[PDB]
């Protein structure tokens, strides 16, 4: 090897040493370093193997020859060179370790071998080199080299094609080639160009992507990790995704080589402009380094990203399992909100994280790199400058700590928020009635106000540390070079070090990105690791023995949470098989709690309960998804028809099946809000029946259905003679028409077994259940989420600036333009000015300081304004959503609802301000090298638009595709969310029906749907990406090629920046594009019909407006939507004032449908309503609503305190609230709470029983109290002492006042003036009640049954 063959002469030509050592020495050495490493992958990942075909085969014959041939050249040698043993030898068995490979990867399934191919390039290139040597020299064994060379030529083109294989995701069979460029999607995206993209299109998941394959792995560990261990979740982290991800550190690492080796290229280049070969080979070897760095850097990035796709999808399934499996005290403590911010932005932070976590070592790998070449270049001086980054890494590091907290508390609020806004979506028909939206907006709006002011504060620390950041490599220089000169700096000397300098810019540029998205995963992880260590209960707790009692309970001493004090006190029955029970007793006795007990939803203290046999529960308050009637009455199970129909018709649901508008097959809405109240029991009922279990617990079936249905569904279901006959079956109910048909009334007082025994064992002891007793007292509603097709209004981008503000916005742009016209000057200063040493160098540090500030500037002004711009984005949103009807909540799933409020809030909240500050970076850093090349060799800027117009093109072909896959994956995201809430509205039953596993698996499903919408998007970027960069990559080489050519400079090195800026501008642009869908899918529900006016301000009424409660309805015909037919057709009816009526009928009929409109929560379709001579169609919302009380059917309490569920407003006096509660004959229950009024009420007020629910609903109406009073069968779940008390109370607080009741209870209306008789939705029987009865029709019947006569 000596410089005057190898560089000095035009001739390249390599030394015959060097070839015969060197050139064969690269390949083989590859092969030997690789082959232990590829046993790793080939052994951990599996594909079965690959039959015998003709293509495996010839590769493995010409592997067999080409060993041959290299031992025949040591046959030759043996038959004096040193080299000319060793080298064939070694290439021999290196060509044998080759074959050998395919053979195993054949064995393994591998279709195409980056490995093989890439070995066979460089054995090529090697072989090249050589042959041109050989060809130039000119037999003997050059021959040899020949035949090797060609073979190893066709070696090279069959290891391209893809063997056999063992909607397909085109990844899974995608050759080597099409995979390390990601050619496998462009297919979608030309189609993705001439229509917009749908689910149809998607490809499915692939198999390792797959949640089922994902989750399990880490359940697995993390039950593993608590087995051994507190259980630490980071452990189970990377035991479960370092096996992956790992690869990533080599292609970080080969990628970080290689571009540090790109511009000493560069460098070598321009100082070249030597023959011209020295010239062609310098340009080819950076094309082709250039391309390999975008090749590795972007498969790491393609791991990254994949990595974290897979993170999300365990983390959202781990969620789900652990809510399935969760206790009810945890799911207190851990709220929904919670729940829904772990599963919907706390893997995004993960997801993020994985990006940065290569960096963690890059970075600071750069940084010791470039101090390295510091202290050679300029001595031991640099030590001091490394002093200062010390001084600079506690600092920061105790910001990141204060971010930390703040993050941890901004989580906080935003579960709160979520938690409440859920609540809104439960009891959004309640807090519409009560005119509650006003008080709750605020309170939403308090809570996102605290949590922005601590994102806020965040920010700020952000923004201090990405100064400092920023500005620490000049500081560093000052330093350095000021300890430097107390030997003398050289103009050269002291420059290049200049350079170097910005060179260890860039890592101290991403450590402020790097440390955030660390802290914010750091805190996701502490929140998600708190959540999958709660307390969990057990099945083993309660013996579920396989089909002598069925259920047998021996002295349980049940408790809902440890805490507190156990409901259950020394519970002990045991019920034989196939016996009738009743669990009968007054409002909080822990009867529903017994029934819960015997699911194992409560901790047991102490005891032995054995339930034998499969459970059937139906909870008090009925729990339907929105799936039709059906498949409800399914749930899971195999279709019978005989069986289905009996179930139908013995549960009274034919006819309402008669009148519903497709039968059993319309859908049910989310929440059953389709279907009435008895519907929905009966539905839940039939749900129970039809799946054919040993025991069913029926917690209050008939509670919310009329006497004749109750009577018809407990004859022919639950009773003697019923299907359920040879069922043993505990029925918790209140009504005493059926005990005397009960095998075993047991009486729960106090939560304690008071008295046990038949109804005459009960009524001859004469107890305290003995005076008790002698007292007697299709058509597809829900609309899916909608992915809109078309470019994003620019009217959306409008609202994201005008929300920001004129003056943030024109400030923010003038920083960004001063940062970078300072940037340029510092730069340009360098480039060109290179004793003013010092005083340069000091113009170097003055400049710069003058950029960090400016950068520090904008990242208060960008992050600020992101603070203002949430502020308003959500508020609209909250007003938008709460304004819409009621009607839009039942069309509207409520997984679309939470996705505005919990990840598009979140993308317009962190993300889409800093991809706005990084989309006008790169914009003004294109701007800046446009001026650049513009001002320097002005004949250049006809070349100025065709560049761009070419970029701007693969940019527009881009986000035609991109933006859709985003909006997909958004749409693709609402139906989860709408699981997560169903599951967690119905834990119990699912629990109860063990239909937790197929819960599992269509929780899977969704998630599968919203991955395969995000893989593909991930999979774009890196397509595009690669194109870009390889345009950038293919006018550095052209330009370089041009340069040579045209020798007799800095086109290159300006095309290079140019080109690179251009496509950083292009990626940005396409991610400000798809982050804008955020606000988009946010202003979708601003064009979304709303209700009428709150508050009309010209019709207002007088303030004592009802003061007569004169109701007339004139015709007043409601429905629901236009599709369907009237439920109110044509009533009449002239309620005077203080008039008390009662509007009883059948379950079904319209009672309460007489309610919505009164409110006018449905406006009249035909008819209006008179009230006190004024038309509430002409009304104000509010002005009716608030001076018309209602009692609603389903009692929700909205979570937090007690007071705050009887008066968000809080406008009630805590003495006026204290009087309220105790008409409510709730002062005793509230009095013995540990906290009084400022009890903690659960996530939808499950803290407290139904019948308590009520009696709040009803302290709530004393509160009111107005001159109308409408009684939404209030006396529906509460016992007869309990409800004769309501029936007084509202006798007497509600005298003189226009009260229409709604009831199944007639015992309850017969003191009433009169009642309207309801039966489809016309004006039946109508006057007094005994002008009724003596008129002997549908009233006398319905008396009948409810034994009143
Ligand atoms: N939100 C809704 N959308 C469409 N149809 C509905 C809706 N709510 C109820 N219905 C239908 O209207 C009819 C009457 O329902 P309504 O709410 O008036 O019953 P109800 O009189 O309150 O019954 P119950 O006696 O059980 O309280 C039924 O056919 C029911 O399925
Ligand atoms: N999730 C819960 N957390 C705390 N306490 C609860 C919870 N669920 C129920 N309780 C308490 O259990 C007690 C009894 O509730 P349960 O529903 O069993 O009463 P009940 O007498 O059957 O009610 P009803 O008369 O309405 O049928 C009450 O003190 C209630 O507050
Ligand atoms: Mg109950
Ligand atoms: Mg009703």
């Amino acid at each position: 090897w000596e410089w005057n063959v190898t560089w000095n002469t035009s001739n390249p030509d390599f030394t015959k040493c060097f070839q015969n050592t060197v050139l064969v020495w690269v390949p083989c050495s590859y092969l030997w370093v690789c082959f232990p490493f590829y046993f790793l992958y080939l052994s951990h990942h599996d594909r079965g193997y690959i039959q015998m075909t003709h293509l495996n085969k010839a590769k493995t014959a010409l592997g067999f020859l080409l060993w041959i041939v290299c031992w025949a050249d040591l046959f030759y040698s043996f038959w004096l060179a040193p080299v000319f043993l060793v080298s064939p030898t070694l290439l021999g068995i290196t060509m044998l370790l080759a074959t050998f490979l395919i053979q195993i990867e054949r064995r393994r399934g591998v279709q195409s071998s980056g490995i093989m191919l890439t070995f066979w390039l460089i054995a090529l290139l090697c072989a090249l080199a050589i042959l041109r040597s050989k060809i130039m020299t000119a037999v003997f064994r050059d021959v040899t080299f020949y035949i090797y060379f060609s073979l190893v030529l066709i070696q090279l083109v069959l290891s391209c094609f893809s063997d056999r294989s063992p909607n397909p995701c085109p990844e899974s069979s995608a050759s080597f080639l099409s995979r390390i460029t990601f050619w496998w999607i462009t297919g979608m995206m030309v189609q993705g160009y001439r229509q917009p993209l749908e689910s149809t299109d998607l490809w499915s998941l692939n198999k390792e992507d797959t949640s089922e394959q994902v989750v399990p792995v880490l359940v697995k560990n993390w039950k593993k990790e608590c087995a051994k261990s507190d259980p630490s979740l980071f452990k189970v982290l990377y035991k479960t995704f370092g096996p992956y991800f790992l690869m990533s550190f080599l292609f970080k690492a080969v990628h970080d080589l290689m571009m540090f080796a790109g511009p000493e290229i560069l460098k070598l280049l321009i100082n070249f402009v030597a023959p011209e070969w020295q010239g062609y080979f310098y340009t080819a070897l950076l094309f082709i380094s250039a391309c390999l760095q975008t090749l590795v850097l972007h498969q790491y990035f393609h791991i990254c990203f994949v990595s974290g796709m897979r993170i999300k999808t365990a983390v959202i399934g781990a969620v789900y399992r652990k809510a399935l499996v969760i206790t009810n005290a945890a799911r207190k403590s851990s709220t929904v909100g919670e729940i829904v911010n772990l599963m919907s932005v706390d893997a995004q932070r993960f997801m993020d994280l994985a990006t940065y976590i290569n960096m963690i070592w890059s970075a600071p790998l750069q940084v010791i790199l470039a101090l390295y070449l510091l202290w050679l270049n300029l001595g031991p001086s640099v030590l001091a400058g490394v002093a200062v980054m010390v001084l600079m890494v506690p600092l920061n590091a105790v910001m990141a700590m204060k971010t930390k907290t703040y993050q941890v508390a901004h989580m906080k609020s935003k579960d709160n928020r979520i938690k409440l806004m859920n609540e809104i979506l439960n009891g959004i028909k309640v807090l519409k009635l009560y005119a509650w939206e006003l008080a709750f907006k605020d309170k939403v709006l308090a809570i996102r106000q605290e949590e922005l002011k601590v994102l806020k504060k965040s920010a700020y620390l952000a923004a201090v540390g990405t100064f400092t950041w920023v500005c620490t490599p000049f500081l560093v220089a000052l330093s350095t070079f000021a300890v430097y000169v107390t030997n003398i700096l050289d103009a050269q000397k002291a420059f290049v070090s200049l350079a170097l300098f910005n060179i260890l810019r860039f890592p101290l540029n991403i450590l402020p990105m790097v440390i955030s998205s660390i802290v914010q995963a750091s805190v996701s992880l502490k929140r998600l690791r708190v959540f999958l260590s709660h307390e969990d209960l057990d099945p083993d707790s309660i013996q579920r023995r396989p089909i002598t009692n069925s259920i047998t309970v021996k002295n349980a001493t049940f408790t809902w949470a440890r805490n507190d004090p156990p409901t259950l006190h020394g519970i002990t029955f045991s019920v034989p098989e196939g016996s009738l029970v009743a669990v009968v007793g007054q409002v909080g006795c822990g009867k529903s709690s017994l029934l819960s007990a015997l699911l194992a939803e409560m901790d047991k203290v102490e005891g032995h309960v054995t339930v034998k046999g499969s459970v059937a529960y139906v909870p008090q308050q009925a729990w339907i998804q929105n799936i039709s009637l059906r498949e409800n009455i399914l749930f899971g199970r195999q279709l019978q028809e005989r069986y289905y129909k009996a179930v139908v018709e013995a549960c009274a649901l034919l006819p309402d099946l008669e009148i519903l508008p497709s039968g059993d097959r319309t859908e049910i809405g989310e929440k059953g809000v389709n279907l009435s109240g008895g519907q929905k029991q009966r539905v839940s009922l039939a749900r129970a029946v039809y799946c054919d279990s040993d025991v069913y617990l029926l917690d209050d079936p008939l509670s919310a259905v009329d006497a004749h249905v109750g009577k018809h569904i407990f004859e022919n279901v639950i009773g003697p003679k019923g299907l359920l006959k040879n069922k043993t079956r505990l029925l918790v109910t209140h009504a005493i028409s059926y005990l005397p048909q009960m095998d075993v009334i047991i009486v729960m007082s106090g939560g304690k077994i008071s008295e046990m025994g038949s109804y005459q064992e009960l009524l001859a002891r004469d107890g305290a259940f003995a005076e008790f007793l002698r007292t007697y007292a299709t058509w597809k509603l829900v609309e899916a989420d909608k992915a809109q097709t078309g470019q994003v209004k620019l009217s959306v981008y409008w609202d994201y600036m005008k929300a920001i503000g004129l003056f943030i916005s024109f400030l923010s742009i003038f920083l960004f333009l001063c940062n970078h016209v300072a940037s340029l000057v510092s730069n340009y200063w360098l480039s060109l000015w290179t004793e003013h040493t010092q005083v340069r160098l000091s113009v170097y540090g003055a400049l710069g300081i003058s950029q960090g500030i400016t950068v520090f500037g904008y990242s208060m002004a960008v992050s600020i304004g992101g603070i203002f711009a949430s502020r308003r984005l959500h508020l609209d949103l909250l007003h938008n959503v709460l304004r819409s009807p009621i009607s839009f909540f039942e069309r509207t799933p409520s997984g679309n609802l939470v996705n505005r409020f919990s990840k598009e809030l979140d993308t317009v909240d962190s993300m889409i301000p800093q991809v706005i500050k990084m989309f006008m970076g790169s914009l003004f850093n294109v701007i800046g090298a446009c001026i650049i090349i513009l001002l320097a060799t002005p004949m250049a800027a006809v070349i100025i638009p065709p560049l761009g117009l070419i970029y701007f093109f693969v940019q527009r072909f881009y986000v035609a595709s991109s933006r859709q896959l985003k909006r997909l994956e958004s749409v693709s995201r609402s139906p989860v969310y709408s699981h997560f809430n169903e599951t967690l509205l119905g834990v119990s039953v699912i629990r109860a029906f063990e239909e937790q596993e197929r819960f599992i698996r269509q929780s899977d499903l969704k998630v599968d749907e919203n991955q395969k919408a995000y893989y593909p998007s991930i999979v774009a970027n890196r397509w595009l990406a690669v194109r870009l960069e390889c345009v950038g990559n293919c006018i550095v080489l052209f330009a370089s090629l041009f340069a040579v050519i045209s020798r007799h400079g800095l086109s290159v090195s300006y095309s290079l920046q140019v080109t690179t800026y251009l496509n950083w501008l292009v990626r940005m642009s396409s991610e400000m594009e798809t982050n804008i869908v955020a606000v988009e899918r946010l202003k979708e529900y601003s064009e979304t019909e709303k209700e009428a006016p709150w508050q009309i301000q010209d019709m207002a009424p007088p303030k004592d407006w009802p003061q007569v409660g004169r109701v007339e309805f004139r015709d007043y015909g409601l429905r629901y939507r236009e599709d369907l037919d009237l439920v109110l057709k044509h009533i009449n009816v002239t309620i005077d004032g203080g008039e008390k009526v009662g509007i009883v009928g059948r379950t079904g009929a319209g009672k309460s449908s007489l309610t919505l409109g009164l409110f006018r929560i449905k406006e009249s379709a035909e008819g209006e309503i008179i009230i006190d001579d004024i038309n509430i169609a002409k009304i104000g919302l509010h002005d009716l609503r608030f001076k018309i009380t209602i009692i609603p059917q389903d009692p929700v309490l909205f979570s937090g305190s007690l007071r705050m569920n009887l008066d968000p407003f809080s406008q009630y006096s805590d003495e006026e609230v204290w009087t309220s509660l105790e008409l409510a004959h709730l002062k005793g229950f509230v009095s013995a709470l540990p906290d009084k009024l400022n009890h903690e009420c659960a996530e939808g007020g499950e803290n407290l029983s139904v019948g308590q629910r009520q009696l709040v609903c009803l302290a709530r109406a004393l509160l009111r109290k107005t001159k109308i009073l409408v009684l939404d069968e209030a006396t529906a779940a509460v016992d007869l002492e309990t409800d004769d008390l309501i029936q007084s109370t509202i006798r007497t607080q509600f005298d003189d006042c226009t009260v229409l009741t709604i009831a199944h209870r007639l015992n309850t209306i017969m003191d009433y003036t009169r009642v309207i008789v309801l039966d489809k939705g016309e004006i039946q029987e109508w006057g007094s009640p005994s002008d009724l009865l003596q008129q002997r029709g549908l009233f006398y019947s319905m008396a009948k049954d409810s034994g009143l006569v």
